[PDB]
């Protein structure tokens, strides 16, 4: 199982530059294709960019570009993330996370979803739209909850690209859902996902006390970018 | 203007404990009821407990008793925070925040709202239900938007208790209303404030691209607590 380990915490002026490595190990290869999500202060998940280092081709989301500078080494399967003119709402949570793309003789296979992600960077700076989701749910044990995700025909709607994510408060996230209804080896089948027109969602049945965490959907998007969910608290009663 | 000054960013094992000062300035009159209040990462704004330094009571949410202990110098005009047995979802940024309670020659006035806001310190920690808001409102602007906030008779519908705040990105909230629907001076009076039953409403007239921003209500209890709102994202469009 390969484990993204990321560098300490860094506490920075407003101005300077910051950068935070994500260390990969334990798999066969040392190419992975890393993205970086930050999640400030009462804020959801944020995608900025990310990178596929055996083609050397990065991607940033347009708040991002000219101010985030994703770079990998593969010598040492090493990603990096530098922000540059750091502001008080850069003070965020930074992960990396990887998307598990597969290569064979006949081309590339993208998998556009956030596999396995490092343990979050805390860097706090000195003095398109998301998803919606309901911000909180509630159910008892052993029932079963469906959370929505609504977006547009640019993102949930165009194609099979939605993704959902299961959060405990100040941990790292974990993938539940890939490809609209597909669950990694894992995850129960107590996870299930789906969608319909511009609206996906995520049912957690046989809800257990366990559970009791936030909920996050994703999808790619026709801008060659992912937009992450409003995030869903689900409480157990 | 009063200010309210905070203690550098910490970053802390899992387990230890961690203290954050807070000193007003900026005032003459007297020492302030304040409140502490956290944002962590993917979470709301969380009303942990509050003081008032000059008739030494202290008030706590469930969640947080015995865990956070908060305490006043009123000779330094200095509020203290101290949270123990740190975890990673202690991981945040900490405000404390004047309630603008006042007194004169015959009594004493509260003012359930948080009127001036410190800075924040992030505490970083090493590698009672909120207030039923909607995630999102988006409108064009000149449309009017109006955000609800959903309690319970022992919070919302108890009392005109009610207040809201807005916060722009990298900064401190600010308050637009407070005891349902007063505005603060300062404050564009196309905010208003609303309540029925169990739920509260913030109106924004003639809606401008700046107030693209977070939303917030909040409510002082029955239990002698406040709790917040789950927070409103307000999309100014095209
Ligand atoms: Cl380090
Ligand atoms: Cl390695
Ligand atoms: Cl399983
Ligand atoms: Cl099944
Ligand atoms: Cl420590
Ligand atoms: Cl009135």
């Amino acid at each position: 199982q390969v484990q993204l380990v990321q560098s300490g915490a860094e506490v920075k002026k407003p101005g300077s530059s910051v950068k935070v490595s994500c260390k990969a190990s334990g798999g066969t290869f040392s190419s992975y294709a890393i993205s970086w999500v930050r999640q400030a202060p009462g804020q959801g998940l944020e995608w900025m960019g990310g990178i596929i280092p055996i083609f050397g081709t990065a991607n940033y989301a347009q708040k991002f570009q000219g101010r985030v500078t994703i770079t990998a080494d593969e010598s040492t399967s090493t990603a990096y993330m530098e922000l540059s003119s750091l502001r008080s709402e850069d003070t965020a949570v930074y992960y990396c996370a990887r998307e598990p793309d597969y290569y064979d003789s006949s081309g590339y296979y993208p998998i556009d979803a956030f596999d396995i992600w490092g343990q979050g960077t805390t860097v706090t700076v000195s003095s398109q739209s998301a998803l919606t989701q309901p911000a909180s749910v509630s159910a008892s044990p052993g029932q079963s909850i469906t959370i929505s995700c609504t977006g547009t025909s640019s993102d949930v709607g165009a194609y099979d690209w939605v993704s959902w994510y299961q959060q405990h408060p100040g941990k790292a996230p974990k993938l539940l859902i890939f490809d609209v209804n597909n669950r990694p080896s894992g995850v129960s089948h107590r996870f299930s996902g789906s969608k319909s027109g511009n609206t996906a969602s995520l049912t957690i049945s046989g809800l257990q006390a366990e559970d009791e965490a936030d909920y996050y959907c994703a999808s790619a998007t026709l801008l060659d970018t992912y937009v992450f969910g409003t995030g869903t608290k689900v409480t157990v009663l």
